[PDB]
């Protein structure tokens, strides 16, 4: 039914067009830490601990 | 639920720990003994029982 057929003499019979999407992504941050002191690095019984 | 996110600002947000295990083992003692005699070493029949 919907084919695009011509006449013997056309003019204007059959138009398309065309579109575009655009697509998007986001950034985010993470962290942690730890804490100690200095007596329990000095006077614990493991050297090389940190 | 429990990741770690950061704003801009970051103070005391994540804090971590650590642990450590230990193991052991120890050792035992065996032994056992025999005797004999001299007639039953110098009358036996056969050479060689020791």
């Amino acid at each position: 039914s919907k084919l695009p057929l011509l006449t013997e003499n056309g003019g204007r019979v059959n138009r398309v067009g065309f579109t575009r999407i655009a697509r998007e992504g986001s950034i985010h941050k993470f962290g942690f830490f730890y804490e100690f002191t200095q007596e329990s690095i000095d006077f614990d019984s493991d050297d090389g601990l940190m």
